[PDB]
Order: C-alpha cells, then structure tokens, then sequence
C-alpha cells in the first residue's frame, strides 16, 4: 500500500484548495477503514501524520495532548475520534482549527483514500479529497 503517494499529492491538494488556510493547528484523526477487508490503519495514520508535518506547514495536535484532553473532558482512552462533535469538542479543549478525517473506502484491494477537512468552529466540511492508493 503506497500510502505516501497517494497522500502527498491530496495534501498538497489541500493546501492548495480555496478556504484551506496553512499554518493551521490540525486534529489529525486516525484513518478509518471502511474497505471491505483489513488493513493497518496505523501505517496509513503515521504517514499521514507525517506528510503533513513535512514542511511544517500545519501544527498538529500531539497523540499525548489528544489523550489528555479526552482525559479532561471524560472520554475513553484510544476511542480516537469519537463523533463530528466530540472531535469538535476535543479540537476546541486543544487548540485546533481543523479536523482532518481520512478513510480508506472502497476495495480491500485497490482501496480509495478519502480525506475531508472539517473547519472546528462550524462543523463545516471546507475540503474533500479522494484519491486511489496503489502498492
């Protein structure tokens, strides 16, 4: 699973896209697997993670600080995310500007990533992206 170059070209993307402002302090969520089969979400995550630190164009909220404030605000441990509004409510205790979800849909093999960028203060999705990942 090429993760990085499916990933770099949509956060590039993102950066480029109208309403997406850099810079931002980014609740990077893990990804989501909704493909059929199974896969390591985790690989998928660090790298995400990863691409979009590298460079240094969003701040993101560390895993610890994330834990955290689940702790403060009574949420369970590594649960991570929970709804649009606990992530809501975990990214203002932090704080953060945007959500960022991902998750692989589709085929198991051949599975499509799907990322959208949902801005904390309204809830609102500002960027979607889909893109195909290819060993």
């Amino acid at each position: 699973y090429d993760w990085n170059g499916a990933m770099q070209p949509m956060v590039s993307k993102m950066l480029g896209a109208d309403g997406v402002t850099a810079g931002s302090v980014l609740l990077v969520d893990s990804v989501n697997n909704r493909t059929n089969g199974s896969l390591n979400a985790a690989e998928a995550t660090e790298t995400l993670r990863n691409a979009l630190a590298n460079n240094g164009k969003f701040t993101l909220v560390s895993a610890q600080q994330l834990s955290m404030a689940k702790q403060q605000l009574g949420l369970s441990p590594q649960d991570s995310l929970g709804t649009r509004s606990k992530a809501i409510g975990i990214a203002r205790n932090v704080g953060a500007h945007y959500v960022l979800y991902s998750s692989a849909s589709g085929n198991v093999n051949a599975p499509t990533l799907q990322m959208q960028l949902m801005l904390v203060q309204t809830g609102e999705i500002i960027w979607s992206g889909k893109g195909a990942v290819s060993q």
